[PDB]
């Protein structure tokens, strides 16, 4: 059954203190995957859940606070030995781009719910300044004008690599898509990874509604952690107040949806994707706006057997089997269901959960699912699917 | 039919680059009229739509950023010749008071929807600092204590000249109404139009819920324009955060409505007018509050054939034919319908539109309408009625 | 009948310019009682209503702005003689702890509704800086890190002395409950009432959702008073913006309720009390969240004859007759009904009122009521019950 088999997936993908995202992969750790995965481990071993994230920060984070989307461990890792600072160690290679910052929301959960309160305090106090340094890096590097919104400089940073929202922005990248993904990374290295220059010169510069909604939720949860731990919340309050203005600005009244914005073109990207629901998870809309989203989600359910497709099924870009261009994803079902529940849309949240769980019962733990047939696609033994099966049924 | 005849009205009232508010009038340009009118021109000629507003700013705006409610052109105007700065030109007389600042909301629309993206960028980048200087003037002159709310010092500044809300405040103006309107203007000139002295000494000093709701919506839209154009949003964020506190303060829980405030008396003005619905257009209430407004609007619909009367039909001040003391206005129907739609009140928004359109089909394009009989009143070939007929049916 | 008998209670408990909370008590004045009581006096004598609060501030408030929960008058007081500063007078003993700051909300009501506008202005201008100094003391003493949330250092400060929420926090206080209440006060005196040391060292340190919701409502109302009186709102705006973030942080999504937080343990206190409804009175939730509260209140109504019990009737701590551990309280019914009404929950607000009024018709004016039988309990001729009977039926 679901939970036992989900544990088996997590154990098979474990490399000591981190979990690979899927069967077959090299021993590398991914940023947002590890955050969702840690939620899974809470249903198995609380220390192991904490260790997932200690490992991400301990081996991943730079002196400027940046958290990379991949840590290239190339080996298994032991648990954090504690204050670490008194022996020499190896620092692995990492990527030079980031991913959606759901981590603070996870750490708040682990802190609040760990039945071992001494451990909870020790781990949260250790992680708190590291989280704070990561949010700080995001704002300082990616919102240097203090707009309240951060930019992504590479489509991979959205976590939604080939979202049809990125098609037009990607098309302007001078050197079919892989060539443009690689050209961006070549530009960043050519610019010595200088945040000021790359923000100035990147030919891809997008305010991603997903990344921002996730960051705003995380800001709220980081604030709560700061108050509970009696840490100073000064910087976090600023991000919250600006971010509330920023995220709501992305609502397009004529479309009745939230859009990502293309700052190179200076235009909203008029493509409705599952990311546009994520401000519900941030908690920024008013109820009328949430109700218009609920109506939209139900309309998508008129054309797809399983919610929530990654793009509007009536979009000319909708393709039922192609990664972020139509298929259902377990992590996004979970965030969006959480958001709908928060706004009182209990039946719609329940449907999102029931569809996620049915897909995993039928097909096992896969990366994404065809919304028309329910066919499992992509990676096998896909860790965040397994982890969220465990968490959602706790 | 409606749209062709609406175009004819706009063309007949055109004076090159600006549009007079109605048939028969001198070649003068009005501030809020021109903003609504520009929306109309989008259905005819996008450049002409932009030119309406370029003309308002180019001939209207002072070195301190102030936009006057009237620019006394006394002649037709040519399109903006571009960087203008290298030849001498004439600067017309203007009024010394302002009007509701809906302009930034219009400019955002023109920017986002112009099919010519090069033109959109050129025009919006040109107008952005001018808009910003106007909002700045409003706050610095009319909210010197940084409350988040601006005062009007003359009833005309509300755009709702004889609203029954102004009766008591107007009655204290030392020298029947025209005498008091003129005395205010004499005071302002006597004080050399010094904003600091006039704020201190004006015997008429009102926080108008309409003006403020319109300004708050415009602040939100100016923020979006700043982010899209990669302009610095620093000042605008301050106005938004303070303005959200300010506008919501105007809600009176016992009345279940938003009231303008009389700062000379230090009291809410307990008169329910159509302006009290406008915080929906600003997007500040929560849904419960929006629902109480929807209930009120429906209650007004029990006594008036056509929504939305400018005053509660059960008010002792309600008069079905007298300007802002009862009659229906197309611009306010439009803003309020927009607001209700945003809060999910689709049927009520639809009714507001259907009533506005029926009145214009039956009576043509008039300034205001009797809510009991539907009789057209006031100006003929009334431009914002024609313009919003075009915009609302786009 | 209710109103005449309520007046009789207030008159019998009057000691000149202040009202004792109940029949039989020494001539002492209580902070939150006097605020609710002043609302009662508006239905009898407006000057007497103002005098209640003038007396509280004039004899109660320190040079640092602190308002104590008890002023130990030991005698009756004459009305405020006006600018007071030119003769010597007696300054009574006061307690060294505070109570929920509902006062600014009351003063706003008295200001707006006094039919004597000259008196209203004189009294409100006199009280405004004193209110402002009290809110300032609260934030500076009890939120020295500028979180937006204040702590209580003694359970009595919540006004909900034996709320089951305080059980675990109280249990850590080194020296059955009275011994721990007294030990806290001994600590404070040992620390010379130094706010910095007591915040640092108190073994009881709780973010009370009730106190904070009441303070946030009061901040909003103090802002409105500042704007109406043309006072400077600078400090108040800061408290409002931070407080909106703080109060919403207390929502627990898994429980669907607002919890107080224990800052010594660093944990939410997972006990659902009537205080958790009070953010409705502050106006901070969105409607979805208000709807989840309405659902919870209705669920409590499935097990209790009378709403609103002070603790969830299904709580293991629920006891129908024991002070704040189950019984119905008139003041909390009133605040929560006010809040529900604001969010459009008209039937639920009406039920709260109908239950409060039925209990007082049947049992007279008592401190609290058994939610299962309706039996009156605690003090007799309980002033805030009488006062809110008068106010709620005005
Ligand atoms: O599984 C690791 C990564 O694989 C793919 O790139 C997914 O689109 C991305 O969201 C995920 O984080
Ligand atoms: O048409 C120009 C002006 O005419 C009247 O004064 C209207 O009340 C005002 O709103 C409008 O802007
Ligand atoms: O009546 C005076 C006081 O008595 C009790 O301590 C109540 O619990 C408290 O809320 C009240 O303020
Ligand atoms: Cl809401």
């Amino acid at each position: 059954p679901l939970r036992t088999k989900a544990v088996e997936v997590l154990q098979r993908n474990s490399r000591g203190a981190f979990t690979v995202p899927a069967h077959g992969l090299y021993p590398y750790q991914w940023l947002w995957d590890s955050a969702f995965i840690a939620l899974g481990w809470t249903q198995v071993d609380w220390e192991r859940a904490w260790q997932e994230l200690l490992c991400l920060f301990d081996y991943g984070q730079g002196p400027d606070g940046m958290l990379p989307h991949i840590v290239f461990h190339e080996q298994s890792r032991d648990y954090f030995p504690g204050p670490w600072g008194r022996e020499a160690r190896a620092q692995p290679a990492t990527s030079g781009i980031t991913q959606p910052p759901v981590v603070a929301t996870v750490v708040r959960y682990l802190y609040e719910k760990d039945p071992d309160r001494d451990r909870a305090r020790e781990r949260a106090r250790y992680l708190f300044p590291k989280l704070l340094a990561f949010h700080r890096w995001l704002y300082h590097a990616r919102d240097p004008y203090r707009t309240g919104l951060v930019v992504i400089v590479h489509p991979w940073e959205s976590g939604m690599d080939n979202s049809p929202a990125w098609d037009k922005p990607l098309s302007r990248v001078p050197v079919e898509d892989y060539d443009r993904y690689l050209s961006l990374l070549y530009l960043f290295r050519r610019l010595e990874y200088d945040p000021r220059e790359i923000y100035r010169q990147s030919p891809f510069k997008v305010v991603d509604v997903g990344f921002n909604a996730i960051l705003q939720r995380a800001n709220r949860d980081l604030y709560a952690l700061a108050v509970l731990l009696q840490e100073d919340p000064y910087e976090i309050e600023e991000w919250i107040v600006r971010g509330e203005v920023g995220l709501e600005a992305l609502w397009d009244r004529e479309a009745g949806f939230y859009f990502s914005w293309d700052l190179v073109a200076g235009e909203p990207i008029a493509v409705k994707t599952s990311a546009g629901f994520l401000p519900l998870f941030a908690g920024t809309p008013h109820q009328g706006r949430a109700s218009l989203l609920a109506q939209e989600a139900e309309r998508w359910g008129e054309k797809a057997r399983y919610l929530l497709p990654s793009v509007d099924p009536t979009s000319p870009f909708f393709e039922p089997g192609r990664y972020w261009r139509g298929p259902v994803w377990i992590n996004v079902n979970w965030m969006v269901a959480e958001g709908f529940r928060d706004y009182g849309f209990a039946a719609l949240a329940a449907r999102l959960k029931a569809d996620a769980l049915a897909l995993m019962e039928r097909e096992g733990f896969r990366e994404y699912y065809d919304p028309l047939t329910g066919q499992g696609r992509g990676g096998e033994g896909f860790s965040w699917s397994a982890a969220l099966a465990l968490f959602w049924t706790r």
